[PDB]
């Protein structure tokens, strides 16, 4: 339905949020606002990190959602303060806790997917 973006970050909407994330072994959602300043700093810190992961292996794709238009989704994740990142595993949200820097974010997402020998 929605396909026409030249980048690494994916735009998930309340219409294709549970349909795309569920089809993503491991994806990270970052709720941002087109009016939130702090975000203006994360924008590049997020879009960039996506390039590092996308090239990494296993490649961990990232997605950016607008809590302003997708409020329905935000409330679902008790999003009351952006930026707000959260990991999703086959439809399993997990409070993202770690560095909010291009590098950090990447390094973290990695250890999450399975830093070492994990099960399940």
């Amino acid at each position: 339905g929605s396909s026409g973006s030249s980048g690494v970050t994916l735009s998930l909407t309340k219409d294709n949020f549970d349909d795309v994330v569920n089809n993503a072994d491991i994806i990270l959602v970052e709720f941002y606002a087109p009016w939130c300043g702090h975000c203006k700093k994360l924008a590049p810190e997020y879009e960039k990190a996506a390039k590092e992961l996308s090239k990494r292996s296993p490649p961990i794709p990232l997605a950016k959602v607008d809590a302003t238009e997708q409020t329905d989704l935000a409330k679902r994740f008790d999003v009351s303060g952006y930026p707000t990142l959260k990991i999703f595993r086959k439809g399993r949200p997990f409070d993202y806790n770690g560095p909010r820097e291009k590098y950090g974010i990447v390094d973290y997402m990695i250890e999450q997917s399975g830093s070492g020998p994990s099960s399940g």
